[PDB]
């Protein structure tokens, strides 16, 4: 089915979420599936060490690891960010998603959420590191302060763009993926800029929906580079399942 090829598609390019040193090793675990390994894995940083060893040992270096900074709140101290950026690059990470400082944007600051992105993109590329940028979607609610986060961060030189934490209520719409990858497209920028829809996708039907608008605005070889699932093991057990595995 399209249902089959996408679900595989999707955990393809799967950042595995989900607590305790067991709880990541099960998921280090659960990342290497019955028809291959998902891209990432997304955990707190100071889990990055043990989880590094358990990748290698289990025969998977391969799947990255991605942890958050500035999380979930998004505050607008950029010195914290920036430090907190720093010691998730020490701990070993592949790449550091930083929540987009949205509440000072939305009372009117623009040039606060350039300084941060920007001051831990430095850092990160210093290091070989990919920086992500949460701009907490279900927060701005505005299409054009969506935009306009989205935007900026680019700017800054976000690597990719998130719509959400998965720590509020409201986590990815198929609109909020469509008003940023449009910004993605409108900008010039689908070659450098990924996308990654996050919170509340819970089915391999949910996942599906998502990959089509993608596919839909760029086609399926930016999709297959750059478009990333995002969910806790639940998601994956579903797009497993999907495939005829469990």
């Amino acid at each position: 089915t399209d249902l089959k090829a996408s679900s595989l598609r999707a955990l393809k390019l799967m950042h595995l979420a989900t607590d305790t040193d067991e709880k990541v090793i099960a998921l280090c675990h659960q990342a290497k599936t019955p028809v291959g390994t998902t891209d990432a894995i997304y955990i707190y940083p100071r889990f990055i060490p043990i989880a590094r060893k358990t990748l290698k040992e289990q025969g998977t270096p391969e799947i990255r690891i991605w942890t958050s900074t500035n999380f979930p709140h998004g505050n607008d101290d950029i010195d914290i960010a920036l430090a907190e950026t720093r010691a998730a690059i020490a701990y070993g990470a592949d790449g550091v998603a930083v929540v987009f400082p949205y509440r000072a944007l939305m009372a009117g600051n623009e040039q606060v959420g350039f300084d941060l992105v920007k001051a831990c993109k430095e850092a990160c590329a210093a290091a070989n590191v990919l920086l992500s940028v949460i701009i907490e979607t279900g927060e701005l609610k505005d299409e054009a302060l969506i935009r306009k986060a989205s935007e900026i961060s680019i700017k800054a030189g976000a690597d990719h763009i998130v719509t959400s934490t998965g720590k509020v209520a409201v986590g990815a719409t198929p609109e909020s993926a469509r008003i940023m990858m449009e910004v993605i497209r409108d900008m010039g920028v689908e070659k450098t800029v990924g996308f990654i829809p996050a919170g509340g996708v819970r089915t391999a039907e949910d996942a599906q929906k998502y990959l089509a608008i993608a596919d839909e605005l760029f086609g399926a070889d930016w999709a297959d580079a750059r478009h990333y699932a995002f969910g806790a093991s639940s998601l994956l057990a579903s797009l497993l399942k999907a495939l005829g595995h469990g």
